[PDB]
């Protein structure tokens, strides 16, 4: 019905055809750009609202779509004869018809201003993730900094967050070698942030087996609090690392030599399934059902007052239950919620809105686990009154 919707349509089966490897594929699309141009062709464009409909202007825009459904029967023709390269020729020339006869009327005073309003609000939306990442960035870079050397370095527990800030620190760096590249012989740079791409999928799947750990080493920790081993748990520390390796590295390093294309490769279907989408799933999964045994067994230590309002391992508990479904649900309504392609315009508010989450995403963990500890917080404040003193005993000794 809307103009601007067949105008997508007309867009996007371009792309269609363009891209299409058989005949099919290019009459189906064809068969849309005729049903949208057939839509199109009863519509008002914006330059011609107070215009007449029987004005010289709306017969000349309805007759420009006469000759464009010509063009694309056309082409109907050639691609029902099984012709698709020469189809694929003839849809190049519509875009030709359309620029003489209808753009004329979509750009007009008011409608040539709103392209550079849309304009400045996705270059807005590419700072508001930059800056998003940046601080999400710098917050584990400060977090890591506070817990690596200190007395809380002869803790197990400030490791294992140790790694799981050292996952978003990998990607959220990626992510800033991806977007300062793609706005920059050349070949030297191009291909720099290809080895970079590596990292940001590696360091998207590894901060989940570093959010299974968190999860695990509540339950098979803190939650038992009857087993021995806690220390020795190294084999199965570092080495949960291993599965975000294992199941995604060749997924996605031999699968792309085999369909590269750009920097930030594009969706393969069969390629990412089995890179990323394989053990982000599997640890997604498991998280949920050892959550809903965690909050079963918290509720018991109600009555027997055992997990108290004040409890280091209470704490620790309303601090990582908020970061496995929170986390959890939003990075999986990622892949498939909205699942439908639908349309370019409907795809990018998705993408977008799953970036300004994706963004902040370490400046929330950094702030639960490092900055929210009452444990943290003092020890922090005693050696800054030490340092502090340190520094007024050290001017008294000269």
């Amino acid at each position: 019905a809307d103009l601007e919707d067949n105008w997508e349509t007309l867009n996007d089966n371009l792309k269609v055809i363009e891209k299409a490897d058989n005949a099919a594929q290019v009459k189906d699309a064809l068969t849309k750009m005729r049903a949208a141009a057939l839509d199109a062709q009863k519509a008002t464009p914006p330059k011609l609202e107070d215009k007449s409909p029987d004005s010289p202007e709306m017969k000349d825009f309805r007759h420009g779509f006469d000759i464009l459904v010509g063009q694309i029967d056309d082409a109907l023709k050639l691609a029902n004869e099984g012709k698709v390269k020469e189809a694929q020729a003839a849809a190049e020339q519509l875009k030709t018809t359309r620029n003489a006869y209808i753009q004329k009327y979509l750009m007009d005073g008011e409608e040539i201003e709103v392209q550079k309003e849309v304009a400045k609000m996705y270059s807005s939306f590419q700072v508001m993730y930059t800056v998003g990442y940046s601080l999400s960035l710098g917050a584990l870079l400060l977090a890591l900094a506070i817990l690596g050397g200190l007395s809380k370095l002869h803790c197990t527990r400030n490791a294992i967050h140790a790694n799981l800030f050292a996952s978003f620190v990998l990607k959220a760096s990626s992510v800033l070698v991806i977007d300062g590249l793609l706005r920059t012989l050349s070949d030297g740079a191009v291909a720099g942030c290809r080895v970079a791409a590596v990292f940001m999928q590696y360091g998207i799947v590894a901060n989940y087996c570093w959010l299974l750990v968190e999860g695990l080493y509540l339950h098979n920790l803190l939650g038992l609090a009857t087993l021995p081993e806690r220390s020795f748990f190294s084999l199965y520390l570092g080495i949960g690392w291993g599965a975000p390796m294992l199941f995604v590295v060749p997924w996605a390093v031999v699968k792309c030599l085999f369909e590269n294309v750009q920097c930030w490769t594009s969706n393969d279907n069969m390629g990412f399934w089995w890179i990323l989408r394989f053990p982000v799933f599997l640890a997604i999964l498991i998280n949920f059902f050892i959550f809903v045994r965690i909050v079963q067994l918290l509720v018991a230590k109600l009555r027997a007052r055992q997990m108290h309002h004040t409890d280091y391992k209470f704490r620790l508990a309303k601090s990582t239950l908020t970061l496995i479904p929170l986390l959890g649900v939003h990075e999986v309504v990622f892949a498939f919620v909205t699942d439908e392609h639908a349309q370019g315009t409907l795809r990018s508010a998705k993408l977008f809105f799953d970036l300004f989450l994706s963004s902040f995403q370490g400046l929330l963990v950094a702030v639960l686990y490092c900055f929210l500890n009452k444990e943290v917080q003092s020890e922090l404040r005693r050696r800054w009154h030490r340092w502090r003193l340190g520094k007024v005993l050290w001017e008294e000794r000269n």
